[PDB]
């Protein structure tokens, strides 16, 4: 979970699509199809 974590990236579900993006980059480090975002969306 480090990079994840380094870009403030929480671990989310893509189902959950994280807005506003730029924030949801892609993925880290995630499980292979989970992606990631800066801990703050709702």
């Amino acid at each position: 979970y480090k990079q994840c974590h380094k870009k403030g990236g929480h671990c989310f579900p893509k189902e959950k699509i994280c807005l506003p993006p730029s924030s949801d980059f892609g993925k880290m480090d995630c499980r292979w199809r989970w992606k990631c975002c800066k801990k703050g969306s709702g």
